[PDB]
């Protein structure tokens, strides 16, 4: 058993709830408000969670923030994706907020959510394990490709450390497939693609001004766009 | 490695931007020149894809779906590779090298800085042509199109190309057991910058100031 994987499992945050307003009737704006409020709260949890990634808090505060400002949506989406693995054509944003095709349509998110489901579909083929999820989440952060990084060697060392952990996991638990680690890494492009679509989508919603969004969420949107 | 070899042999001939000397140096000349170049690059890429082992065994539908998804990645990766031995300059073609000031003029600073971000990373790694051509092929196979019919055959093509990279790195780069993975980890940035370029050139289409050829426009519609 790999030490870094094990830490990451222990570091895995607690379940968060969307908690939509029952007094407010089902609309396209309720959904988007609900989702943005949820993302805002996830963010706080991700920022805290990143500190437990071995080597991360040893980076400069500037670099820590640069990686988080680049990778947060990837991490958010990867969480949604993992929660949705044992479901069919449905996205578990939270245990109390599962959206199907009709609900995605209403919310104006069919294109985004279909892309997230593309990601789910691929991980279901591979039978993604929780050990691999958490490690990929950490790699996504370390490999976020921020333009504003100061200590490039320290960030690359963090990438190597987390990459090695994945290689060691797959070498030990998945001998039947010598290329599984690579297969996992090859899902990261789609993760990035759908993160970017989600950021641009939720930024357009900001500009339309119909949906209230909290300070932190708006701050992390500005940074990426 | 047989696959790597097949891909080196398959590498296309160099293509030229050939800007118009009678037309004075403007933001529009540059963009026109680059769109013309891209158009002609595409023809080349479409022909090149046929020489990737397994590719033309796919349905014509799926062949087109991958190409419609990956073409800009392949285009950019070519620019990136040509630019490795340069500093802060993008060799779009041997007769069309753009520096920071030219990028700024053309309205491409953000896009081109992201491409240079890609160059910067492959310079660190001392990217070899063997790796470039394989990654080009992997990018196509791993293009993540919505519209794929024969999923298993596409995955098999990913596996075959991935295996070639893994074998190459296992033989040539034993000093680094994670080089293949490092190479794979460059693909998200390639994807990111592909998408920026697509959205950027689509906006130029909408502005209607720059003439664009039929094929280029067709491949932009598909992605956006
Ligand atoms: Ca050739």
């Amino acid at each position: 058993y790999n030490k870094i994987v094990s830490h990451l499992l222990v570091a895995e945050p607690e379940k968060i709830y969307a908690m939509p307003d029952p007094t407010v009737p089902d609309s396209d704006i309720k959904a988007l408000t609900t989702l943005c409020d949820l993302a805002d709260r996830e963010l706080v949890v991700i920022i805290g969670w990143a500190k437990h990634i071995p080597g991360f808090s040893t980076l400069s505060l500037a670099d820590q923030m640069s990686l988080l400002q680049s990778a947060w949506m990837e991490i958010l989406i990867l969480g949604v994706v993992y929660r949705s693995l044992s479901f069919e054509d449905e996205l578990v944003y939270a245990d109390d907020y599962i959206m199907d095709e009709d609900q995605s349509k209403l919310a104006g998110l069919l294109d985004l959510n279909n892309a997230i489901l593309q990601l789910v579909k691929k991980y279901k083929s591979m039978k993604l394990e929780k050990e691999e999820f958490v490690t990929l989440k950490a790699i996504a952060l370390a490999n976020s490709d921020s333009m504003h990084i100061e200590d490039v060697e320290a960030v690359q060392k963090l990438q190597d450390v987390l990459h090695e952990a994945l290689q060691d996991y797959e070498a030990g638990q998945h001998m039947e497939d010598p290329r599984r680690a690579g297969k996992m890494l090859m899902t990261l492009p789609l993760l990035r693609q759908t993160s970017t679509k989600a950021v641009q989508h939720f930024y357009n919603i900001k500009l339309e001004g119909k949906v209230p969004m909290h300070k932190l969420f708006l701050e992390m949107l500005e940074a990426k766009v």
